[PDB]
């Protein structure tokens, strides 16, 4: 038993970072097959970010302006391309250790693991969850960009998320692996700010889930609530409104523990209204939603890759 | 900028981890060069382990009876040996993905991250602290059993902890990969219990200079104190007497604040005796402790491996 934040093993994914140098500016690229996929503002000084017209910044950058290294060992650019906000490097070698692999655009309220990253090597991982309001809470320095984010099923790779720049505010903003950011971001260094941070609920009540499971049971009431009565306090609360869809997705966890979704929910209402009164639920003294229901059920039965 | 629980990128260790089968019972092993390690209630059902002579077990097992599966690929077992609380399975293969490595016996307060891993296959990683009362709090089903712990400095892989047993209460015992418990415990399912769990008060520290340089700073105060007025309140708290040592060891952190170990003291005296008011620090409602000063200059500068 216990529960952790918990990220994927992150092997498969450091055997397809690699360091992108151009001009002046270094940041990390994810080699797949024989492209290299990076960033675009690896093309921009700090002084272009400001208001960067890509295509033409562009114009000046040829294939050997990138400098590509797999550890101690030059790639070869033989080709490159701009995808909405990030380049396709082509380089003349495809990646030995690449994975069965897959893009996906990711919903807001799912969660993948961050492989950290500077000047191609790893630093280190960390499980993150898409933020209702697009950005994501990482810990990224100058240099992580490209650091990527995924999900693993068995074999497979899926690849979600690509960092590209840090708001003033100190969250994280990014792209999908074509290259369009989630969100409204921009790749400019801008006043564009973050709107509210909504909880995700449907979250909040998996990690009630894996509390139970677990054996943290304090807070189950005796009450219970309906769709629309909890909303109302959702709404006070900045939680995302629940829905049919997320009560059919916590079906699983409410049969293993034999508490009715809408029973956990009244829990929650409680827990909002009144606080934790300075106890705690699995080691947290806030109520956590960067856990999906998915992952409740992935670390309590053990899957593996 | 910004701080997580981060733990180690896994994939030198997952080129390590195989699955050891004897009789009924599978867990996980550590192959390195031509030896596995394994704990050595791998020869145990879970009836035998009430109160098992494990010399007298092992008379009854031959190398043949020990089945080693890397990936789909058996080994052969050409020789064991218990050492302490693990067994060593000499096989006639060394691993061709041994990484430099080492093996190492943490002190209590230290950090360092878990491959969580079943029948040989990763699962997912993690990063925990050696607690002062010698447990873990980590997350480990049936099966996870001889999964490992470990830091990595550049290239070199410091194994410390191999997992053994599960407390009733909920917590992880375990051994340094020589085979020797941390703490008191032993490797039978009996009336074991932690003692006191205290928190360790320079790991505390060390993230309340992270929140600063990650620019959280509200918990700042006009006081100071004095490494003898302030171990009085950490003693009511039951936090670890802060040494000389701990302040030696929080200079650099110091210094790259410009806040005195003993003004950090003082804030942190106040957070113990006032608490939160319902605020937050690096996105938690509770004083962090499992960040060393080291793992908070490591993720604040960027160190790579």
């Amino acid at each position: 038993s216990g529960f952790r934040k918990m990220a994927f093993p992150s092997g498969k994914v450091e055997g397809c970072m690699v360091q992108v140098t151009c001009g002046t500016t270094t940041l990390n690229g994810l080699w797949l097959d024989d492209v290299v996929y990076c960033p675009r503002h690896v093309i921009c000084t700090s002084e272009d970010m400001f208001n960067p017209n890509y295509e033409d910044l562009l114009i000046r950058k040829s294939n050997h302006n990138f400098l590509v290294q797999a550890g101690n060992v030059q790639l070869r650019v033989i080709g490159h391309s701009m995808q909405n906000c990030v380049l396709k490097l082509k380089v003349d070698t495809a990646n030995p250790k690449t994975p069965k692999y897959k893009f996906v655009r990711i919903q807001p309220g799912q969660t993948f693991s961050v492989l950290a990253c500077y000047n191609g090597s790893p630093s280190g991982v960390y499980q993150c969850a898409m933020r209702p309001n697009f950005t994501i809470k990482g810990s990224f320095l100058n240099g992580s960009c490209g650091s990527v984010g995924f999900n693993i099923d068995y074999d497979c790779v899926s690849f979600c998320y690509m960092h590209h720049m840090e708001l003033p505010t100190g969250v994280h903003v990014g792209t999908d692996l074509e290259g369009n950011f989630y969100g409204p971001f921009v790749d400019r260094q801008t006043a564009q700010a973050a709107g509210t941070d909504t909880t995700i609920t449907v979250n909040v009540l998996a990690w009630l889930y894996a509390a139970v499971i677990n054996g943290d049971r304090w807070f189950l009431n005796r009450f219970t609530t309906t769709l629309n009565d909890f909303n109302l306090v959702a709404m006070k609360y900045n939680y995302e409104p629940l829905t049919q869809d997320h009560v059919d997705i916590l079906g699983p966890l409410s049969a293993q523990t034999g508490i009715a979704v809408l029973d956990m929910c009244a829990s929650l209402k409680e827990l909002l209204q009144n606080g934790m009164n300075g106890r705690t639920i699995l080691g947290s003294a806030l109520l956590e939603d960067e856990f999906t229901p998915f992952d409740v059920v992935r670390q309590c039965s053990g899957v593996t890759f």
